[PDB]
C-alpha cells in the first residue's frame, strides 16, 4: 500500500485485524465473477452508467477550445461517489457485516452510503461537520428519507476532517458489526487502493469515449481534487499517456491567505486518518483547520496515490479560489443549462488557467450543485453580482 | 388531424390561429429533415442522458411476489422526463427563429427543463409558476434562477399550475412575434398534443426494447402516473393495442368524493381547457374548478385529449390513489430501494397496492426524482404523525 515514500497503514493497533480482513476479502472479490456481475449491473441500471462525454458546445465556443464535460453529475444521487459506496456497501454486506459508518461534507458521500446501505439493507449512521449540515441540508434531508441515522459533529472545525474522526471513532468502537466506508482516496491501506480501482471506471470510459469524438487522446483532463477520489478515477488510466492531466486543489480565499485546503500546494508530509501524505500543518506538526467555500474540498489532507503523481511529474497541480470557483458554477449555469457542484466548478474555473485554444479539453463534472444552491445564491460575493 | 375521436381540437381566441398554422407547418418541416433529428438526438443522448435504464426493483419485486422493473426517467438531466419534450421544442423554436420561450409549471421539473434548454441555446426564458408551488416546490425556482430565467409567481386563482398556464397563454398572445410558448403536458391546442407526446414516446419505444432482454416478453402491465398526460402518454403510445395492461393513475387527493382531487378522467365533464375539448373538473354550470393534491405536478384540473380517447375507446385504464397513498410510497421506496422519487410518480407506484401482480411482470414509469418534495413530504402531518 505504498505510492513512493506515501501511504501504508497508520493506525491504532486495535485496527490491523480488521484492516487485514479487509485486505483478504478485497483480493477475494478480485477474482469473483458474481461479484463483478452484481456490481456491474448495479452500476448500469441503477446508477445509471456509463455517463456520457457531453461536448459543451457554449463553453467550448468562448474558450475557443473543444470542451468535453465527464457527466457524473448524471449518476444516481448526482455525484461520482456512488461509484465507490456501491461497491463497498457490497463487500460489506458480502463479508457479513451488518451495520455502515462514514463521514461526509458535502454530504455526496453520506448520500451515495446511505442509499447503498438502504439498498443493500444495513444499518447506516453518517457523522457530518455542523456547519456542513447547514451549507449541505439538502443532502441531510435525503440522509434521513433513506433511513439513515445523521450526526452533526460539533467539536474542531465542524466540517470534513471532525466528521471523519468521529466516524473512525465509532468504527473502532463497533469492530464487529460495522464496516467504514470512506468517501476518497484517504485512508489506510487498502481503502485508498480499492476507492480508486471503483472510481477507474470513469477514466476508462472517458478513455472510449474521446477517440469516437476527436480520433485521439485529449490535450487536457482537468479535475478538482480534495481527498481525490474523483480526479484518480479519470487520471489513472490516462498516467504516462502524454496527456496533460491538472488537478485543481480549493485555494479558497487565496493560497498566501491562509484561508484554503491547498494540501499538496501547501501542506507538509505527515500522517492523517491513516496516511502518510501532504497535510496542511503548522510547523510544530499540528493539522491545521482547511477552508473552502466547497464542503466537498474542505479537507486539510490528500490522497497518498496525488502525493506521488505530484512528485514523479504524472500529474500537475494548482488551485482556484472561492470567488473563481463561484463565477464558474453561474457560468456553467447559465451557458450550458448545468448547475455543477461546487466542487467541480474549480475544475471549470481552471479553463481560463490554462492555453487552451484549439485544444480538447476533458473537464470532470463530479457531480450537481443543487446541495449548493441557498448557500450560492446567500454569498456576498454573488450578492455583489 | 387534431382530434382523438371527439376530444382535441384547436378552441382557442382568433388571434392564436395564425401561430399555430405556422406551428403546425414548421413541425411538419422538421419531422422529415435528418438535420433535426441528428442534433436533437445527439443532445437526448449526452446531453439529457438517453437511454435511461430500466430498473429490476428486487427489494420491492419481493415484497409484491412480482416482478417490478423501474423505468428510470429521475437519471435524466433535471431529474424528470420533461427535459425530453422542453429540448426538442426549444430546438423547434430556435429553427423558427423565436428568440423568448415561454411556459408555466406547477413542480418546476418543466420550468428547470424549459429554462435548461433556453440557457442551452442562448433564448431569453421567463417561466411562470403559482405562489403556493413557489413555495411546495422552492428548490426549482432556485434552480431556474441560476439557469438564467425569470420566474413570476401568480397570485390568482387557486396559485397553482391551472394558474401558471393562464398567465403564460396570456404572455405568449402578448409576445407572438418573438416567443415560443412551451407546454409541458399534452394539453393544448393542436399541434401541441402530438408534438409532446412525439418527443416523450421515446420512453415508451426504449422500454420496448428493454424489456425482451429481461423477461424474453412483454410485460403484463405498465403503469403511469396522469395529470395532463405527457410521461404516461410517452410510456404507452408504442404499446397501445399490444395487449399489455396500461394503467393510468391521477391523483386522488383527499378522497374520488371529497371533491378535493384532480381526477379529470374520473370525475370531470366534457369541456375546453387551454385549446383542448377534453375532461375538466367542472361545475354543473361549465365553470372550472380548482383541483387538489399533495403533488404539486398533479395539480391540474384538465387531462390530454389523447388520453380522454384512450379511456374512451379502452386502450388505457385508469384510476386514482390518495395523497397518503402517495405518501406512504413516497418514502417505501426511498426506504427499500434508496431511490427517492418525485411525489407524482409515488401515485403509480402507490397503484402496485392495488392489483393482484404475483406472478407478474410489472413496468412503472419513474417519472422524476423527488429531492424538490423532502421539505414538504417531512413537514406534511401525515407523514409528521408517522
Ligand atoms: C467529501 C465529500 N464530497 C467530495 C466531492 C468531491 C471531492 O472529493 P474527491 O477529491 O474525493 O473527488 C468532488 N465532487 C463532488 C460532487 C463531491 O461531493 C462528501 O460528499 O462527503
Ligand atoms: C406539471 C409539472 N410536472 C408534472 C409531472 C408529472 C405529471 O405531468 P404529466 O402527467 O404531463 O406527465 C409527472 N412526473 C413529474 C416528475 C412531473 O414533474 C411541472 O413540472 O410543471
Ligand atoms: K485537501
Ligand atoms: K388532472
Amino acid at each position: 500500500g505504498n505510492f513512493g515514500p506515501y501511504g501504508g497503514q497508520n493506525v491504532p493497533e486495535i485496527l490491523m485485524g480488521a484492516l487485514e480482513e479487509l485486505e483478504a476479502a478485497y483480493e477475494g472479490i478480485m477474482k469473483d465473477e458474481s461479484f463483478w456481475k452484481e456490481y456491474n449491473d448495479l452500476l448500469r441500471d441503477y446508477a445509471g452508467r456509463p455517463t456520457p462525454l457531453y461536448f459543451a458546445r457554449r463553453l467550448s465556443e468562448k474558450y475557443g477550445a473543444r470542451v468535453y464535460l465527464k457527466r457524473e453529475d448524471l449518476l444516481h444521487t448526482g455525484a461520482h461517489k456512488i461509484n465507490n459506496a456501491i461497491g463497498q456497501v457490497l463487500l460489506a454486506k458480502l463479508m457479513g457485516k451488518t451495520r455502515i459508518t462514514a463521514g461526509t461534507g458535502a454530504g455526496q458521500h453520506g448520500v451515495a452510503t446511505a442509499t447503498a446501505a438502504a439498498l443493500f439493507g444495513m444499518e447506516c449512521v453518517i457523522y457530518m461537520g455542523e456547519e456542513d449540515t447547514i451549507r449541505q441540508k439538502l443532502n441531510v434531508e435525503r440522509m434521513k428519507l433513506l433511513g439513515a441515522k445523521v450526526v452533526p459533529v460539533k467539536s474542531g472545525s465542524r466540517t470534513l476532517k471532525d466528521a471523519i474522526d468521529e466516524a473512525l471513532r465509532d468504527w473502532i468502537t463497533n469492530l464487529q458489526t460495522t464496516y467504514y466506508v470512506p468517501g476518497s482516496v484517504v485512508g489506510p491501506h487498502p481503502y485508498p487502493i480499492i476507492v480508486r480501482n471503483f472510481q477507474k471506471v470513469i477514466g476508462e470510459e472517458t478513455k472510449k469515449q474521446i477517440p469516437e469524438k476527436e480520433g485521439r487522446l485529449p490535450d487536457y483532463i482537468v479535475a478538482c481534487v480534495s481527498g481525490g477520489s474523483n480526479a484518480a478515477g479519470i487520471f489513472y488510466p490516462f498516467i504516462d499517456s502524454g496527456v496533460k492531466l491538472i488537478g485543481v486543489e480549493a485555494g479558497g480565499e487565496g493560497l498566501e491567505t491562509g484561508k484554503h485546503a491547498a494540501s499538496l500546494l501547501k501542506g507538509k508530509i505527515g500522517y492523517l486518518h491513516g496516511s502518510k501524505t501532504f497535510v496542511l500543518q503548522d510547523d510544530w506538526g499540528q493539522v491545521q483547520a482547511s477552508h473552502s467555500v466547497s464542503a466537498g474540498l474542505d479537507y486539510p489532507g490528500v490522497g497518498p496515490e496525488h502525493a506521488y503523481w505530484r512528485e514523479t511529474g504524472k500529474v500537475l497541480y494548482d488551485a482556484v479560489t472561492d470567488e473563481e470557483a463561484l463565477d464558474a458554477f453561474i457560468e456553467l449555469s447559465r451557458l450550458e443549462g448545468i448547475i455543477p457542484a461546487l466542487e467541480s466548478s474549480h475544475a471549470l474555473a481552471y479553463l481560463k488557467k490554462i492555453n487552451i485554444k484549439g485544444k480538447v479539453v476533458v473537464v470532470n463534472l463530479s457531480g450537481r450543485g443543487d446541495k449548493d444552491l441557498e448557500s450560492v445564491l446567500n454569498h456576498p460575493y454573488v450578492r455583489e453580482r
